């Protein structure tokens, strides 16, 4: 080696929202592996700008390698264009977009895969006939248009499943209760609600718990949270999908690390899995 330079590592965080807390929380503890490094973890607070201007400090700062979960599938390009022109290693974390090919490393779980799992299951627990209600994540997520896109691959397998409500709660808990009210309100018949993540379904839970109607409706979600696990074991939430926050953070750092340390990384896809009452202790365990 040509220095004995700490090293520094640069991160930046869409958000700390229920599923990031976890992913960021496992990057902390896999960094406190690394003496050798200095970590900047930075937090966008779901603003563009933000995250553009933490980047551009961490290319002006010269850190050996920057780890983004973008903001928007729009300026994620234009952040990997520059760190790229920057000659700094960019590892993208649990967020893919368009043009994702163009950073060193992507880190994550395959979106559709996800919404593929999900309905599956929900389609098995209604004999293939129901109306379903999908709750769409932040539109233009590649995680909400790809978990719909699985969803909706696997309705237009069946003839008698057939998408009746489609609109966003924004991976938000309340946004979840209040769009799962207005549905309500609208007398349409739903079988099914089937959300993008585990808040969202968490909100619909609520609302249908206020007017009784929680046991005439299924109810998914995808994250397998420790709030979703808990709502399943009550038996209010049927279906999800784990998606590793643990693993995805502590293999970003990992990759970060090695790309840092001029070594050639590869992309990490960790699998989701799906979580059944009949497995969930299973993911319990896994916190
Ligand atoms: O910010 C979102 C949110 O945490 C979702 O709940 C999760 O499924 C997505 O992977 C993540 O990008
Ligand atoms: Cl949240
Ligand atoms: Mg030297
Ligand atoms: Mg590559
Ligand atoms: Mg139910
Ligand atoms: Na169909």
């Amino acid at each position: 080696t040509g220095d004995s330079g700490q090293k520094v590592i640069g991160v930046s965080i869409s958000n700390l929202d229920e599923f990031l807390t976890y992913m960021q929380d496992a990057m902390k503890e896999e960094a406190a592996n690394y003496p050798d490094f200095e970590f900047i973890f930075s937090d966008a607070q779901n603003d563009s700008t933000q995250q553009m201007a933490q980047v551009e400090n961490f290319i002006s700062r010269n850190v050996d390698a920057i780890i983004v979960n973008p903001v928007d599938t729009t300026s994620a390009v234009d952040i990997v264009n520059m760190v790229n022109d920057a000659g700094i290693p960019i590892i993208i974390a649990n967020r893919t977009f368009d043009g994702v090919d163009q950073a060193t490393a992507f880190v994550g779980s395959e979106s559709i895969q996800s919404g593929l799992l999900q309905m599956e299951e929900v389609a098995k627990l209604l004999n293939n006939e129901g109306n379903i209600a999908i709750m769409d994540g932040e539109l233009g997520h590649e995680a909400q248009i790809m978990r719909t896109e699985g969803n909706k691959q696997i309705i237009e397998e069946h003839d008698g499943l057939e998408v009746v409500l489609q609109g966003t709660a924004k991976f938000d808990r309340s946004e979840g209760m209040r769009l799962m009210e207005n549905w309500l309100n609208s007398g349409t018949e739903i079988d099914a609600v089937v959300a993008n993540n585990d808040e969202m379904a968490l909100g619909a839970i609520l609302a249908l718990e206020a007017v009784g109607k929680l046991d005439d409706v299924i109810v998914a979600g995808i994250d397998a949270t420790p709030a979703a696990l808990e709502a399943m074991k009550e038996g209010k939430l049927d279906v999800t999908v784990f998606q590793d926050a643990k693993g995805q953070g502590a293999t970003s750092v990992k990759v970060a690390v090695q790309a840092a340390n001029g070594e050639d990384v590869e992309d990490a896809m960790i699998p989701y899995e799906l979580v059944t009452p009949e497995n969930v202790e299973e993911y319990e365990a896994k916190y």
